[PDB]
């Protein structure tokens, strides 16, 4: 249940593109995953969601993952492409089918109270969310999910999955209590 056991899970359970570039998120803001080793678990776990969500004619465009510069620029060349009002904060994906940006939730609480955190957050009505748990819950803005059944059934599948291999190794309590402060 330690810190180095849960960077080297983190390690081991992520494909090394996940892991590279959710170091380099964390870095770009400040942040070390050999010492936030939960918060390095949780950006690569949301990292992975988003790439599995933009798989599911490219339907998406990825926005996360990206250096802070080219994440705005690529939202800037969609909004100057399509009139889509430019976000106050950056999402996570566009979607050029429906024409709006995404901001994707990941959520070892309840999805309910991370939706409603994340809708405080932003504020702006514009921006679709959709939240997923590692225990199969979802909820999306007016309960459009945006993907298939089938697609979201892999990605609540995969969270699972995640979850158990955290708690076979006793890192599940530690993670789980790290998303909210006290
Ligand atoms: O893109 C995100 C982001 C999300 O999209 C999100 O859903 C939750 C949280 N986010 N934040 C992510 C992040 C992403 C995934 C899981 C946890 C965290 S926790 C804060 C943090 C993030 C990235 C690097 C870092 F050092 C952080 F401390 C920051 C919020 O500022 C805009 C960029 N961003
Ligand atoms: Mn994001
Ligand atoms: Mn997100």
């Amino acid at each position: 249940g330690s810190g180095m056991a849960m960077e080297d899970f983190v390690r081991q359970c992520f494909n090394p593109m996940i892991v590279e570039l959710a170091e380099k998120a964390m870095k770009e803001y400040g942040e070390d995953p050999k010492i936030e080793t939960n918060k390095f678990a949780a950006t690569c776990t949301h990292l992975e969601v988003c790439f599995m969500y933009s798989d599911f004619k490219h339907r998406f465009e990825i926005i996360e993952g990206r250096d802070r510069i080219m994440a705005w620029t690529v939202v800037n060349s969609i909004c100057n492409t399509t009139g889509v009002e430019k976000p106050k904060f950056l999402p996570d994906l566009y979607d050029y089918k429906e024409n709006r940006f995404i901001e994707i939730g990941v959520t070892r609480r309840e999805v309910h109270i991370y939706y409603l955190e994340k809708a405080n957050k932003i504020k702006s009505e514009k921006t679709h969310i959709h939240i997923f748990s590692f225990t199969g819950e979802e909820m999306a803005t007016k309960a459009d999910y945006t993907l298939d059944e089938e697609s979201r059934a892999r990605i609540k599948t995969r969270l699972f999955t995640i979850r158990q291999e955290m708690a076979s190794r006793s890192l599940w309590d530690s993670f789980r209590q790290s998303e909210r402060g006290e």
